[PDB]
C-alpha cells in the first residue's frame, strides 16, 4: 500500500554517465535535497541516465 | 538568412545506434515523412543518438 509521493527529477550537475562497450554505467557524486513524506508516504528520487527507458 | 524550418526528430524504429570505444555511431535505414519547407526555408531533420550532445 505505501509508495512514492514526492517525485522530483535530479539535476545533471551531480549526475554523469559513460558508455563502455554498450553498457550505460552512470555515476552519482554530489548532494541533493528532497522533502520527506508523511506517515505512509515515500520520498522517491528517480534517476534518468542517457535514454528514457533506463 | 533562411535556414531550418520544420525541424522534427526521427523515430527510434528505423534508427539504431552502437558504442564502440568513445565513438557512438548510428545507422539509418527506413522511410520517414516530413513537411516540406516554403520558398527559402529548409526541411531539416534532427537526429538524436544515445545522449544529448550527439
Amino acid at each position: 500500500d505505501p509508495g512514492c509521493s514526492e517525485l522530483i527529477q535530479a539535476s545533471s550537475r551531480i549526475t554523469t554517465c559513460s558508455t563502455e562497450g554498450v553498457n550505460t554505467k552512470c555515476r552519482l557524486s554530489g548532494t541533493a535535497l528532497i522533502r520527506a513524506g508523511s506517515v505512509g508516504a515515500e520520498a522517491c528520487l528517480m534517476l534518468k541516465g542517457v535514454k528514457e527507458d533506463q
